[PDB]
């Protein structure tokens, strides 16, 4: 996250650390024994990290739940990012708490303007290189689908949306990926690409998760 600021530790309780040895993708507890991330975060050897601040410390509120099994969204392409989702089926439940907690699916989608919460483990800087130990949030807008378009023409999708300022300085970027967009209280976005991270008239990109409700309780009610 550039231009965002330190959340606080255990305010952001559906975050998740995605780690393989070490972290590589943020995503997003939906119930206890799911997570939602990109589809791009694919990789085999999973381990969900749940109740993270610190990533480097043990610090008391972590449960360390591998993954049983992935199951990426079967009409994702990788070149134009479409579909870009994935679930995440825990070996075992959650603990839900304070610290740890589901974040709900929405119902409907939500509306350009609408400020919304983004927040991962990614690099702080637009140029050059600086990855935080402690949770990073932004507070963005999401933009007009004319504006995405404008900003990427032939690339956005009905599955994508913009979020952020056109002036730049905010943004997600690398290490972020996978991770939550909520707004009004629900998971609208997955963090998913944009062009570098925090320029000008280059905002970020996120899969639309509200296209995806049917298929992620289909998913669910079979595995
Ligand atoms: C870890 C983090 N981000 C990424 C990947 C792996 C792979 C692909 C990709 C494409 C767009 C944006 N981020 C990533
Ligand atoms: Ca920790
Ligand atoms: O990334
Ligand atoms: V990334």
């Amino acid at each position: 996250i550039v231009g965002g600021y330190t959340c606080g530790a255990n305010t952001v309780p559906y975050q998740v650390s995605l780690n393989s040895g070490y972290h590589f993708c943020g995503g997003s507890l939906i119930n206890s024994q799911w997570v939602v991330s990109a589809a791009h975060c694919y990789k085999s050897g999973i381990q969900v990290r749940l109740g993270e601040d610190n990533i480097n410390v043990v610090e008391g509120n972590e449960q360390f739940i591998s993954a049983s099994k992935s199951i990426v969204h079967p009409s994702y392409n990788s070149n134009t990012l479409n579909n870009d989702i994935m679930l995440i089926k825990l070996k075992s439940a959650a603990s839900l708490n304070s610290r740890v907690a589901s974040i709900s699916l929405p119902t409907s989608c939500a509306s350009a303007g609408t400020q919304c919460l983004i927040s991962g483990w990614g690099n702080t800087k637009s140029s050059g290189t600086s990855y935080p130990d402690v949770l990073k949030c932004l507070k963005a807008p999401i933009l007009s689908d004319s504006s995405c378009k404008s900003a990427y023409p032939g690339q956005i999708t009905s599955n994508m949306f913009c979020a952020g300022y056109l002036e730049g300085g905010k943004d997600s970027c690398q290490g972020d990926s996978g991770g939550p967009v909520v707004c009004s209280g629900k998971l609208q976005g997955i963090v998913s690409w944009g062009s570098g991270c925090a320029q000008k008239n280059k905002p970020g990109v996120y899969t639309k998760v509200c296209n995806y409700v049917s298929w992620i309780k289909q998913t669910i009610a079979s595995n």
